[PDB]
């Protein structure tokens, strides 16, 4: 079924191609949502789509691109809202 998550990523996650790689992977996996940098140095975003696709993406988010160093992925499960496309915001 379609599900939604709000995620936060900590570590070496800005200046490492994280947003562009997240969008690339999200699209490959057939997900909608968005990703953005936060002032505290973390990355935040939303995934929305088939739960199997979301689960694969959460797996990916624990690594990110080779250059990243992800220390923690925080996940909040939410009701889908009708996200269209996967966008880099900010």
């Amino acid at each position: 079924a379609i599900v939604r998550v709000h995620y936060k990523i900590y570590g070496r996650v800005q200046g490492v191609g994280f947003r562009w790689s997240t969008q690339r992977e999200g699209r490959k996996l057939g997900l909608n949502g968005w990703v953005r940098n936060l002032p505290d140095g973390s990355v935040e975003g939303v995934l929305e789509g088939d739960e199997e696709r979301v689960e694969a993406m959460i797996g990916w988010l624990h690594q990110g691109p080779p250059l990243a160093r992800v220390t923690r992925v925080e996940v909040k499960w939410e009701q889908p809202k009708g996200e269209k496309g996967f966008r880099i915001v900010g």
